[PDB]
RNA sequence: GCCGAUGAAUGCAUGAAGC
RNA sequence: GCCGAUGAAUGCAUGAAGC
RNA sequence: GCCGAUGAAUG
RNA sequence: CAUGAAGC
């Protein structure tokens, strides 16, 4: 689909777990509208995009945009899992990390692992 | 009606305030069904009957039963107010106090005011 | 799956024919709830279990129990056919023969063919 | 939101009707 | 027509939840 | 319970 | 456009 590279589930789980952790020591935007706004304003440190989005055009612009902004993005399998990770009661098509908090190093590890694809 | 005497509203509010006060340090049975059971078993110390109960036949037996069991009963105007007094979320057609808790003396005063009719 | 032996469709049709014929001179329990109670009460002479039960935990306990109660059980293909055989309007997951009626000998032949498996 | 002491869930009995 | 033995109407125990 | 980040209430 | 978890 609108997917520009495959992502290992090891990495996926690493990322989602990091997203939960950032929620308490950092800042996160959740939902495509917020995330697009964040990337546009150049606040996004790592953006998450779910792969099971129907219709696709809802997240279709996000990979293209992140790459023009040279903002790292990473894909995850289910929007349900991303909804759970940002701490909401509904599925979440995309999200983003805006302020890392204390997790300077973990996020460094993860974004570096993402370039490797 | 099934009403055998009018009750000064002073007496009524004293009764209701008493009932909330008992809810937490003593024992109260709520609903016509539980109430009738308490009276039948000789456990009821004071029963409350709402006057606005329709159909009346739902609480009609309670006065007569109390009188053959020598249980003091008192009438109150609204079942809504009685529900609120026993701390349930719906109106309550009748209720009963089974264990006075610490509020022995006030209960004496109230039953005495009831005898006065 | 709860199926503990294969049953020849020859035997299955025999058993269902016997069940239709008894529902008229004997007694039959129909539906898992009733049938289980009948087995637990030690009244069941033969229990029928449909194989196409979804989810299986509805009838899964029945073999173990019949085994504890020394009750013969026999398996059949469809819950619809079992519903039809006990004479009801909906599919039937399990049933039991409680009183053989006139069919002492036939029910004996059938329980015998069942030991052979 | 709705529903519930004018009796919720539940338990036990029942077991083909209900709308 | 829909629904129902994968349990309808129901009786009783019970008493604050259920959706 | 239904609904809601595929965006609630709102401005 | 702004805001972003409630509303019923
Ligand atoms: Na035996
Ligand atoms: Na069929
Ligand atoms: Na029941
Ligand atoms: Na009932």
């Amino acid at each position: 689909s609108y997917v520009r590279f495959e992502v290992p589930e090891d990495m996926q789980n690493e990322a989602l777990s990091l997203l939960e952790k950032v929620r308490e020591s950092g800042k996160v935007k959740k939902g495509t509208n917020e995330t697009t706004k964040a990337v546009e304003r150049g606040l996004a440190k790592l953006v998450y995009i779910a792969e099971d989005v129907d219709p696709p055009e809802i997240v279709a612009h996000l990979p293209l945009l992140c790459e023009e902004k040279n903002v790292p993005y990473i894909y995850v399998k289910s929007k349900n899992d991303l909804g759970r990770a940002v701490g909401i009661e509904v599925p979440c098509a995309s999200a983003a990390i805006i302020n890392e908090g204390e997790l300077r190093k973990e996020l460094g590890s993860l974004v570096e692992k993402i370039k490797g694809l």
